């Protein structure tokens, strides 16, 4: 489910899935961040696990 | 939708309808925080509000 294209609401549940316990942070602000990266690409595992707390 | 017991997905999804381009932060850790107002016990609007950046 984290290898693909992930916007709003899909992008959200990925975080809470891999996050888990740690929780996370949503920050989508003017695109950047975490929706260049999964959103508007393809995103990673990698990738989100950087926005877990 | 905000003004019950929002626990798991049910309170990010929330969180992020809520936030909205300000984004939030979800932050579990031992059901203390947000659990404890929105999850164990009935949220807000104003208690969700205090987690969105």
């Amino acid at each position: 489910f984290v290898n693909q294209h992930l916007c709003g609401s899909h992008l959200v549940e990925a975080l809470y899935l891999v996050c888990g316990e740690r929780g996370f942070f949503y920050t989508p602000k003017d695109g950047k961040g975490i929706v260049e990266q999964c959103c508007t690409s393809i995103c990673s595992l990698y990738q989100l696990e950087n926005y877990c707390n």
